[PDB]
């Protein structure tokens, strides 16, 4: 049997920028997407986030495929330049407006709103005055969470701070692949110190001021041996502690993994103690974001882990070249719970694959059967986790809608719902079909 | 006998906010309890209120001048959170803010250590909407505004107080009303003294993050000496001195709070959680004294809540508050505090001064006030006594430079060495001031 | 003369929770601003608290016997916040909502009808610590402790009071401090009320959507007559009907703050963000009028802050608690409610009663208080009279089912129509209380 | 700073059929607990005073050990079968000979005889005339105490009249357990007024024939909340009337407790008035008896009561199962203060522990840490009581031997001198160390 527990939520993912479109209208502000999109070089084609699925002007419209789609839940990020367009001081009633809307608009339809309060998109105005390099910057966030803390209390009830903490600074100031587009381990080293720390000060500030649960959201990619061959398990430990464990660890409240010593060399720091009870602040949940494993074997000219993937050629591999591999999702649950002591409650917040789709529909479908096959064995593998004791309380399918997957465009479809960007018109996808099922049934379908 | 005081000894004045610098509505600054409790019927004499005071806000150039005069080392002074922070929380207001920075920046021009005080009393009325010191959060609030000013005027403000006065701030506004907020109740004063306390570690240990320099609390003590005898008399003395000069301190030495107050307050008082005394106990680089007499006090059943009573010493003479002249009490107090904190915490006399009567405008253009003169020159030659039994003692503050609004007791009350006619706010300088520059001059050689 | 009862009509008593209760911190009941209000001395006439007082959380079950004896069709209480949810938010104390279950399952049992108060003066100390009812999240958190009881009872308590007297909880409460938690200041006295209707708007709002039955305030009001054709009282007149009687009905019936509030509280005076009126607006179902007595006030201009003052109307009788004894004004008074809410909305009597010496013990297992018999008589046929004149009353509840503790004036006046002796909880029922007893038994065909 | 007050009086206390023996012997008469401990069932172990610890032989010894122990007083009771072998008529003068050689003996040491007329051990042709339920009592007493108010004129300046009346009645009247074993509410509501009674009476006569200081001895075991249920604080208030208030209320002029109708129902009484100007009778002193304190619960089925004490397991516990929580000792001091006016001078007449100790000494030593703790944490606790301006003159502490703890048998070691009750060797304990210690230095060994 695959039904699930009473009241597990079934729901599905977005982000702000990569689906709502009018950036700068109705007072919002600059983002660092802004100026990174509009930067020769930086997107694949030359996309950028101005249009998206203009979800801004079409979000009622998204709402009824929501409702079509039998979802409780719909997680979705707050862009903080819509909302405080300088990122201190003057808020921008329009843009609180658009997102006061949509939270009235979901709780009337039965939808629970899971909020995420940063998504990537940091306002320009802050990352002039240094963005994540920035120690105030702990304190901008804070006030920027009251500001949505006290204006949503009551109804949005779920809480998520920052959104992949090794994307933002991995993407961001590592390999400068991702907005602001720097790349220094010094500036990753501070960047990933300062995003734990605004997290703490977000939450403590939630304490204060807020109502309900709130936590973090990480992504894991857990790795696999490639050998024996002691350089390579060596290897294998860089790499986890450079991806999975650089901010679950001090998030715990173990402080930094001792591989990072070696893996940044000369730009590591150490931090007060002060920092550390800062960010171990208690919360209350926290998200997994997952897709896939790897199997790092030893690459002593991989800056900076000195580690790369071995391509897993008995296996299938999406557009964005991650192995599918459905088992290493369950464990990874289990190491979570292990790493957490099974005290924190716990929800994928985003789970999915990225398949090839024709721009348009195809006499009014469009049938994904990898989508399909992704989605039926991943949540197979989540119904495993729970069998073995993972407190295991939601899953977001990532993501509702086709949208722009950051600098590699719009080339990579992960949603379950199509989008034709030439018309905006949006096709339900049989994987969300699908998806749909196993919402209605509770997981009954997958017998 | 020699009265040379040590090498690089402090010598300075002091003053409060609301108490100089009126202009309370003025730039963006917001409204404080003293707003509120000033302009509410009875609680104040003769109906005076901090709306205009000593005109300070506009005449700051004036008073430095003026410090000048005095040869004044060291000027201590308190910022207006409202002024800086008007809900006390949130948006900063930049001309409140500017204000300091001007007054800082012409203190250090003319040669003078600015050593500040956080709160004097003046707590934002949006906090106190908020429940004010009843409530825990004011340990952060008051951490996030103490950051403001660490940031703002480090490497110009080196000497910091966290808190002037826990016990008048609790018992005059919890316990007993006669001060802002006015509230009159044993469970609140317990609540508030211990969130005070808590409110001064969490400044401390942000200070500690992002500041630079020398912080420390500034507390008040009145030595309590034997009535009599007699053994409830005894008691009714430990219990006064339990709740007036150890309720702070102890815990502040990390010693837990008087085991007597459990007798003073009793149903009223509680247990609270082991950390917030870590918290409390949050080392501290120096200590200020505001002292300015002793009691004598017997068994009074009916005395609520400390079951005791001053006995009045009519064999010395009574300031204009009613304050006995006793020197030597000063400097055993320097030594108790010096015991109390192991010699090993540097000490500074943060407040010394006497009330006296002046005419409300000066006689050609003088003030003669021998009775200040005469308490000054006392207890600074008790301050070299207390340094000579190894007290350490790094200066000492005369309260106040201005006449000034003594709180709910009006302008009747002039504290000043500075006399100031309230109808002109015109300055003269009286025989105490005119003798402590003398003192300064000479280093204390004047007393000989 | 006939003065039988409309169809319907519902005959009851009231209570308040810490005015019979005791056992105020029993069960894992929490600390209110009474408790600590209470244990403060100088407040409570005689050292009076509700520690023991009617002993009725033990005795309620020999109450309900008694509501029976008294054929009483209604019994009008309230609930204690801090024994249901002892930190005002939060954890729910399962004893403590346990003993109002079974309270109402035996009053529904007995064929009496529960009508239930939410917030009768007794907020939990946990918030007040937080701010009261100065903070604006008070809102809030009354709607949450509203919803607690909204589903306990769901179906069993069909009619829900949410504020008893607005006026009585600022103006005692927070502007002239002879109420906990005795504060004194006019600027937190309007920010309370505004707060107060905000929170009973916020009550109403949750009451729709969890809520089942009939919900409303309940307002004192106190009709101000002329006191001569001098103009100035005549303004006086105006000022103190406008503090008292039109401050929370006029935005409760969309029409805004009174225009003389202005001039009543001056400088404390604050004009409120629009949508916080559509709020206090919330449409209700029903309004309680607690009624007692009228004023006749002439100009006082040091009286504050509404400079007027009362002149005793020495033609009538006055109760012990010094209130004249006038039952047209009663009338008058349904009149004009009936006038100021359209005709629209239901009323009843929440309140109605009178104080009078009665003897600390029984004499022949009888008390005989022909003034209160006196004073239920003649109101009772006023509002049969107010009833012709096309007031929608729909029942009435004597104040009070038993002698309790009158706040801050303590035991010392009686209320009940069944007296208490506190020397050992006997109760017995006073001469009024039988005669009440025929009143309802006959629909009021016994005052033919 | 722990020095004591000038003129505190330090000692340690015994009593006569605890451990004299020869009990019957030199003309003394028969006692009650003569017959109740030869009677089998009653006793642990079948254990008597018989022997004891042979003090009627050995009491020269004994005052060598108080002089070891810096002790400035002793305590003692007299046995009023061994004086009037009858209880009333004719002296036995071997019998008061004995107490004579005593007196004399401590007198002679330096030490100050502190004398207790009744501690327990009735006559038996007293007992055959009713004993505490014959109102005559009250003037055989009043003779008895007269017979040693005269033969000790001058020697024996400090007297006690009646040791712990609640322990005599409550024991021996309402349950059984000691000696005369009767179990009756009846009889105990009639034996405690006539304790009280005979008190006074002994009182009136050392006014008219007695020199220097006497008063009664009170145990009191102070009732604490166990929770917040009224029913609960009723049980508080019963077992504190029945235990604390029965006997120290009427002494103080305010009649009998209220709660006593509730506690004994129908077996209740009113008496004469004249009986309570009697019993209220000015007293020069009093003794405390103190030791632990009560956490009562309701209980139904406890007769009468109907109260029970919750076990305190946050704390170290005696061999006879009393707490040690000493602040308690304190609060009480206060409390008795408050309930005297402060103007009646108090004593500590008894304060100890029972903690296991070997039957035989090891080398020639007795290591109790326990004891030694209990007596440093309880005498400091006196000090505290001194500092809020009680009027304690004095302590005493039970017991300067190892001897019969009655009903218990011997199996219960209060003493600060150990006995070894095979041999009748004695041994100093660490505590009788320390506790000479704390005499010598006056408290400055507490710091
Ligand atoms: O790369 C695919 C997805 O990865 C997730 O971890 C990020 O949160 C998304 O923003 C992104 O679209
Ligand atoms: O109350 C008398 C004076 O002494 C101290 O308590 C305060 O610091 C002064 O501001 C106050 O005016
Ligand atoms: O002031 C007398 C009475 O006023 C009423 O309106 C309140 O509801 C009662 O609690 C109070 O006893
Ligand atoms: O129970 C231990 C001791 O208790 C005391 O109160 C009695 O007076 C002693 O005789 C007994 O040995």
């Amino acid at each position: 049997s695959y039904r699930f527990p009473e009241g597990f939520l079934w729901g599905a993912a977005t982000a702000a920028y990569q689906i709502e479109g009018s950036s700068m209208a109705d007072g919002a502000g600059e983002s660092i997407w802004d100026r990174f999109s509009h930067t020769p070089g930086n997107m694949k084609d030359g996309d950028t986030g101005d249009v998206a699925c203009d979800h801004y002007n079409r979000w009622r419209e998204d709402i009824e495929l929501m409702k079509r789609l039998n979802l409780q839940a719909y997680r979705f990020s707050v862009s903080w330049s819509r909302v405080i367009p300088q990122g201190r001081g003057a808020i921008n009633p329009k843009g609180l407006a658009f997102y006061d809307r949509l939270v009235d608009g979901l709780l009337e339809a039965g939808i629970e709103p899971l909020a995420t309060l940063y998504h990537w998109d940091l306002p320009a105005a802050l990352d002039d005055r240094g963005g994540w390099l920035n120690p105030d910057i702990a304190d901008w966030f804070a006030d920027y969470g009251q500001v949505l803390f006290e204006k949503f209390k009551g109804r949005v009830k779920t809480w998520g701070t920052i959104n992949e903490p090794w994307c933002i600074v991995d993407g961001g100031y590592l390999h400068g692949a991702l907005a602001p587009g720097h790349r220094s381990a010094y500036e990753a080293v501070i960047a990933g110190h300062n995003v734990l720390r605004a997290h703490g000060a977000a939450v403590r500030r939630f304490r204060e001021v807020g109502e309900g649960q709130i936590g973090i959201v990480l992504n894991i990619e857990p790795k696999y041996p490639a050998s024996d061959k002691p350089e390579d398990e060596a290897a294998r430990r860089r790499a986890e502690a450079q991806m999975n464990r650089w901010f679950l660890d001090p998030l715990m409240g173990r402080g930094y993994p001792e591989e990072l010593t070696d893996v940044y060399g000369a730009a590591w720091r150490e931090f007060p103690k002060e920092d550390f009870e800062l960010i171990a602040e208690p919360t209350d949940w926290m998200g997994l974001n997952w897709y896939t494993r790897a199997v790092p074997e030893n690459a002593p000219d991989a800056w900076p882990t000195r580690s790369r993937p071995v391509r897993q050629t008995q296996h299938a591999h999406t557009e964005t070249g991650w192995e599918v591999y459905p088992p290493a999702l369950t464990d990874t649950l289990v190491w979570l719970s292990e790493q957490t002591g099974g005290k924190l409650p716990l929800m994928v917040t985003e789970n999915g694959s990225a398949w090839y789709d024709p721009p348009h529909a195809i006499d009014g479908r469009i049938h994904d059967p990898m989508r399909v096959h992704y989605l039926q064995t991943h949540i197979k593998a989540l119904h495993d986790a729970i069998g073995k004791g993972v407190d295991l309380r939601g899953y977001m399918v990532w993501s509702l809608l086709d949208n722009l997957e950051w600098s590699l465009g719009y080339s990579k479809r992960f949603g379950i719902v199509h989008v034709n960007f030439a018309t905006q018109e949006r096709t339900i996808k049989d994987s969300g079909l699908f998806y749909a099922e196993v919402i209605k049934t509770h997981g009954d379908v997958l017998n």
